[PDB]
Parts: C-alpha cells; structure tokens; sequence
RNA sequence: UAUACAACCAUU
C-alpha cells in the first residue's frame, strides 16, 4: 500500500547567517530581504539574520554579500526540533513561491501552470493544488504531499462576472468574507469592514457548496474522482524543484495496516451494520416512548395533518413499527386534560412556549416533536427558551410531509438514543472495558482568550460528564488549573457511577498537547493513564482505499480512516504517554472502537472517538449541541 | 434542524 510520504534527505542542522546594513533600519532591511527571497528574515536592534537548512542557498540580491557578517551559527535538530521544522517549512514555501505557486493558509500551494478553465463555467479556474505537511516518523523526517484542487475566479473580484462569498488574497494567502464590490471599491471582512487598495490581488474562491450553488459541481466532482490520481502521479515532474530535499521517485510502501472488525450487539442478534438494530432491537429498552407535539401555527398543523394521521393515527404506521422494532414497551402521546389535545403551539418568531400547568407538570422522559417550517440558521433561541423538562426533538415540516421511512426510523432511533434508560447497542469488543474512563479534551487559544470543553464516557457510550468554560484569560497556569478541576469532576462522576476509581484513564486531545505536559502528567493521577493526540486533519493519505483500516506509522503513531461515503480522510492518533497495562496496539483499537460506541443514526457513523466528538460539538455552540448530544 | 454536509486552517 502506498502512502503520500516522502523521506527528507538533508543534514539535520540549521544554519543562521547574519547581515548588517548601516544605511537602513534593520526591520526594513529584513523586510526587503524577505520579499526578494520569498523567505522571512528576522531583525534585531542592529543585525538582520536568516535561519536556513544546511544546503546550498543563494540569497538575493547577488551583492548582498557586501552586508554579510562574520557571525554564523549551527543548530542541530537534536538541540532544537521545532527550529528545524519551522526552517524546513519556510524553505518548502520559498521553493513553491520561487516556482510561482500561490500560497494559501494551511501550507496549500496553488499551481499557476497546471490550470484549466471549467467547461461548465468559463469564469472559473481549476488550479491543481498540493498541500504539504512535515511528519516525524521513526526518528526520520517525512513530507506528505496531498494533491487536491482549488477553484478560483479567472479574473479579480471586481472584474469577475461570477462571484462567491469568500475572497482569496494572492499575496497573504488568507481568505476574507466578500462584503461588496461596487463602483470599483472592493470591501472585505476582517467585525471590521475595509476598503482595499489593490482589489486586483483578490480572487473568488469556490467551495464544494458554491459549485453546487452556481451549477458546476458536476465537473468539480468529476475532476476529484479520476483526476486526483494523476495529481499523485504528477508529483515527480510537477514538484521537481523539491528534488533538493527529497527523492520524489522513492515512494513510501505487510502487517502495518490492520482492518478492525466492529460488531454491534443488539438484543436478539449481532451485526456489522448499525441499521440491523431494527432487526434485533435495542440492546436495552423495555421503556415507554412518550411524546407531545409543537406546531408553529394552526396553519402548519393543517398543512401536515394528512401525514400526521398516516404516522400517528395508524397504530401500525412506520413510526409505530420502528418503535416496536427498537424495543419500546409502548408509544404514548400525552394529552392535556384541559385542551384534550397532545398538540401545542410555539411562537416561531421568538422560539418561545407558553408555560402551562400540563407542560410544567410533565415529568420523566418526554419528547417534544417540534415541527420546523424550514431549516433554522440560528436555532440557539429554540433550545435556550424551551422548557427544560422536555427532550427537544425538532424535525423539518417537509420531512414529515413526504415520509421517507429511513428518516422516520432514524428519528425514532434518535429518541431512543436520548432516553438514558435505553442502550441501542454495546460493542462486542468493548464489553469488557468498563474499567476505563474515556475523556475527550477540546482546548483552543485565540485576542488573549482560552476556550475549554471536556467530555467523559464509559465503555457503553454513556456520557458521564461534560464540562465547558467560555472566554478564559489566556494564561498557561490559570488554564491548567481549570483543566485539572474539570478532570477531577469527570473522575468523580465515574466513581459516582461505578463506586470504584477507573483503573485506566484515556485522555484524548483534539490536536497536540501544547500545555505544560509534566504538570498535566502528575495531576492526571494513583491512576494509570495514557495521553493521546488526535489529528482529524492529517495530511497523510493514498490513492488506495484505506477506509476502515488502521495504519501504523511508527511505534507510537497510527492513522485510522473511518468509514465514510465522502472523500477518504484520515485521523492521526499519537500515544504521547502511556502507563496503562494496555499495549499501544490495544489502546489504538479502543480509540477506534470509541468512534462507534454511539450513533446519531444507524445510517452514518462518527469519525472521531465519541468523547472527542462530544467535546468538539459542545465547544462549538452555546445551546445547539443539546440537539445532538444526550446530556 | 432524522443523518450528513459547512471558507482556509511551524499583502494592503
């Protein structure tokens, strides 16, 4: 099996050269040197310097040697790994820019010779693109080269017949929302609006959704299907200038890829297909399904009354068969003795509900089937204002109008998922993993603020605890205090549920641990644990099919490619630390199984381990996540 | 929003 990894063959050392110019301020001297070399120079109070790989590097202009200073320094990769990686990244960027590639944020390099206008839309250019990342595998350095495509307007924004919602800047590589382009003045979003001085440096960037929106997604899909493999194969010639640091003809090639078999245990059978839950019923149910209805108006009710009758007045409809198949003891639509109805109104303008005696006295698990007239752009008010004793279960009016069985089946599955006394399934390989506490960590720093969210689950997918903190002051010491506090809370929840400490604690991190790792290491404890870095955005891929495969890079680094009906995307898993009695291989398998310990619906599966999936989702919104995460 | 899907993500 091929991987898009390429071995870097250069001296593992960085050279720092110095220059001095008396006629010019050091910052300006460094800026001009950076511009002409496509490589950033740094400045001091008097000296300007550059850190380069220990390779032949001809600086521009030629006569710059007249400013060269005697001072030189050599830093081994041993003494400073990050400096070597930073320097190599900047060196790769320079080579691409020197060959007239455009740079785009994320180390995406847009080719300007491998460009063709789309047959479907004359005003759109399809630029062959390569995204480049640096990997440290088995004490050696590698370079992942992912062929992809960038669709840009052929003409600058003001001179482009077609338009989009995002502008790509040719110089900076950053993208900004497109506010307006009228009367020769182009305005971008920075929430600051700014008129631009060179609007010619801005092109329209077309995403997968715009291509659908502007009617050329068919050609966009075709290009991606059997014209990206040519991108993998065009690497040696198109990227030949990279011969300086690697041999593009020596590809990365028995038992370093294992297929993980996930079997679901239902009540009356087992399967590899989550959708067989309707064949063999919830692993645990015997619970009543209780529900009431909320409509945005009397009119909306009458618009869907026929479907409402077909679904809920026929006690043998697909809705009732789904609930029976999933193992619900009964289906009950509660009715207010006053109004004698199970149907109520909500204000679609304010997303509010009038509190009543009947609604207020509702106890236990009761689903609120809330009919939405259309997809709501800001659903936070609906969640925020809804009565907290009801389980909010919104559904689009149009999907009740047409009644596709798999949708109604999925809807009933979600309801079961949101009843804590239910368990749709347990994983066959997770049945003996109750002793472990699986924790996901989403922590970002942006301003001078910090955003934190943690989520803990057990071997069955039950959510033990979720903690979230908004707008913390960016300070390593303060942030790690709160981290410890939330971690202790999740720990106590496990004990609270299992009356014993977890024997092992899995800490899965969204990205890499950049905090004081030793501080974390100590307070994580007398409990055995493992520290795991998860990268949902890994650049390592292949033209081969790796879906549902786990690939070993080195002793502590794996990549799994979860099942998906979209493009093949990888998830990197790195065991930073481990003092559990599990081997790395066993830990990696448990992390992969965590992607299946719960389902939103049986027809799709999660890509990230469930605790991390929760942590990302809860951190993303103030209230919307309550629609997806049963907590 | 039954799922899913959302722009990028070491110069001015």
């Amino acid at each position: 099996a091929y991987l898009n990894l390429y071995k870097i063959d250069i001296p593992k050392k960085i050279k720092r050269l110095y220059f001095y110019n008396p006629d010019m301020e050091p910052k300006l001297f460094a800026r001009n040197l950076s511009r002409v070399n496509n490589f950033k120079f740094q400045d001091s109070n008097d000296l300007v310097w550059i850190e380069i790989p220990d390779i032949d590097f001809q600086i521009t202009p030629k006569n710059v040697f007249q400013y060269k200073v005697e001072k030189e320094e050599i830093i081994k990769e041993e003494e400073d790994k990050k400096l070597f990686v930073k320097t190599l990244y900047k060196y790769i960027k320079k080579l691409f820019l020197d060959n007239d590639f455009y740079f785009k944020k994320g180390n995406n390099f847009i080719s300007n010779s491998e460009v063709f206008s789309l047959d479907s839309n004359e005003n759109v250019n399809a630029h062959l693109t390569y995204k480049i990342k640096i990997h440290n595998i088995s004490n050696e350095y590698y370079l992942s080269i992912l062929p992809k495509f960038t669709f840009l307007s052929k003409e600058p924004a003001l001179e482009s017949a077609i338009k989009s919602g995002y502008l790509y800047n040719i110089k900076s590589g950053k993208s900004f929302p497109y506010i307006s382009g009228l009367d020769g003045i182009l305005k971008i979003d920075i929430n600051q609006i700014v008129e631009v001085a060179y609007p010619e440096n801005y092109l329209f960037n077309f995403t997968t959704r715009d291509a659908e929106k502007y009617g050329f997604s068919k050609e966009v899909h075709e290009i991606y299907k059997n014209k990206v493999f040519e991108g993998f194969k065009k690497i040696p010639k198109t990227l030949g200038f990279l011969n300086k640091i690697t041999n593009l003809n020596e590809n990365y090639q028995d038992g370093y890829k294992i297929f993980i078999n996930v079997i679901y245990k239902f009540k009356n059978g087992e399967s590899r297909y989550a959708k067989d839950v309707f064949k063999y019923s919830f692993y645990k149910n015997e619970q009543p399904l209780k529900a009431i209805f909320f409509f945005s108006s009397k009119k909306q009710f009458f618009e869907v009354q026929k479907s409402l009758k077909e679904l809920f007045h026929n006690k043998h409809s697909v809705f009732y068969r789904a609930a029976a198949e999933l193992g619900f003891s009964k289906v009950e639509f509660l009715r207010d003795s006053k109004t004698k109805s199970s149907a109520f109104l909500y204000n679609p303008e304010e997303f509010t509900v009038k509190n009543t005696e009947f609604i207020n006295q509702i106890e236990d698990n009761v689903m609120a089937i809330v009919l939405l007239d259309k997809y709501i752009g800001n659903i936070d008010p609906l969640v925020r204002n809804f009565p907290d004793n009801l389980i909010l279960q919104p559904i689009l009016k149009e999907k009740l109008e047409d009644i596709k069985p798999f949708i109604i089946k999925s809807y009933v599955y979600k309801m079961g998922n949101f009843i804590p006394e239910c368990k749709p399934f347990i994983l066959k390989k997770m049945e003996d993993k109750e002793k472990n506490l699986y924790i996901g960590i989403d922590l970002s720093h942006d301003a001078r603020k910090t955003n934190l969210c943690i989520a803990a689950v057990d071997n069955t997918g039950d959510i033990l605890y979720i903690g979230k903190h908004k707008n913390l002051e960016l300070n390593e010491k303060m942030n790690l205090d709160i981290l410890e506090k939330e971690y202790i809370k999740a720990f106590e929840k496990y004990i609270e549920k299992f009356n014993v400490s977890p024997e092992n604690v899995f800490i899965l991190r969204d990205g890499r641990f950049i905090e004081d790792i030793e501080i974390i290491k100590n307070f994580i404890s007398d409990t055995k644990y493992t520290l795991v870095e998860v990268n949902k955005n890994t650049n390592i891929n292949s033209y081969d099919d790796l879906k549902e495969w786990i690939i070993k890079l080195d002793e502590n680094t794996y990549i799994y490619y979860p099942k998906t009906f979209l493009n093949q995307k990888g998830v990197e898993v790195k065991i930073l630390e481990n003092n559990t009695d599990y081997t790395i291989e066993e830990i990696i398998e448990q992390i992969y199984l965590l992607t299946r310990v719960a389902h939103s619906t049986p027809y799709t599966n999660y890509k990230l381990p469930y605790p991390l999936h929760i942590a990302n989702k809860v951190a993303l919104t103030d209230y919307e996540w309550k629609l997806y995460i049963p907590y």
